[PDB]
């Protein structure tokens, strides 16, 4: 009796869930045909809202091994969805370990950036989406999170694409590096217009709202007041075949391990 479980930070918002998180969900239980495909959020305000609004109960990572243990489920393999190997995947980490006694085995995989290889690799995976583009134009990624593992990533990702000359560029909404750096260096270099789009599993506020809108604030009206005309494109990682496929090598690194 052998069990997966899928741990996002999650999504009140359906469509771009069922793009990213379920999709991924999908590849993962599918690459996993002798085990049970069980979910986990982790974002307490997301279980909150989904539960008062739509009557949805989405266990805690804790709850989620408590039911599994419950159900006789002895061997559970686990994956994150994240892109940064942080604070939130520590966590889960902690969790994991504590709760690790109430079965023969418990294996977790770690997020999207865990070493040299994965951030290759991801670069890679970004380049499938990418439009066809002009030599003066150039794809701006807007990654999340303002802790040092996070724009440390974002920061290290800039500084490999920039170095191997990939047309792209990373940002970080309200954290480093920062857009109106980018903004400025792209106006220097002749940059003609940029493609916009989430380096997040999700395409949520941060993405709908900051990055694409038509508020003054978006990233989208910065580069255009800046005579870069900027397309933004709203689809999450999850929707890219790549990415999918980074998660499902590192849950069956974890269960090689």
């Amino acid at each position: 009796k052998k069990a997966l479980l899928v741990v996002s930070f999650g999504t009140s918002y359906h469509d771009t869930c069922e793009k990213n998180i379920v999709a991924c969900e999908r590849d993962l239980a599918a690459s996993c045909p002798d085990r049970d495909l069980f979910r986990a959020f982790t974002s307490g305000m997301i279980i909150r809202k989904l539960r008062q609004r739509d009557g949805i109960d989405i266990d805690t990572p804790l709850q989620a091994l408590q039911k599994l243990a419950a159900q006789g489920y002895q061997d559970v393999a686990i994956q994150s969805l994240h892109i940064i190997n942080g604070d939130e995947y520590e966590k889960i980490v902690r969790e994991v370990q504590l709760l690790r006694p109430l079965f023969t085995r418990l294996t977790l995989g770690v997020p999207l950036l865990s070493s040299h290889n994965d951030y290759v690799q991801l670069m890679q995976a970004l380049r499938q989406q990418m439009p066809s583009l002009r030599q003066t134009e150039k794809v701006v990624f807007m990654g999340h999170g303002a802790s040092h593992h996070a724009f440390a990533a974002y920061a290290c990702l800039d500084h490999m694409m920039t170095a191997q000359r990939f047309p792209a560029r990373v940002g970080a909404v309200e954290s480093y590096p920062e857009v109106d750096i980018l903004i400025d260096s792209l106006r220097d270099e002749g940059v003609t217009g940029v493609h916009l789009m989430p380096l997040m599993l999700v395409a949520g506020d941060h993405a709908i709202n900051d990055m694409a809108s038509d508020d003054g604030d978006s990233w989208k009206m910065r580069f255009n007041a800046a005579g870069i005309p900027a397309t933004p494109w709203l689809s999450g990682l999850g929707e890219n075949p790549a990415i999918r496929a980074m998660f499902v090598a590192h849950l069956h690194q974890a269960l090689n391990m």
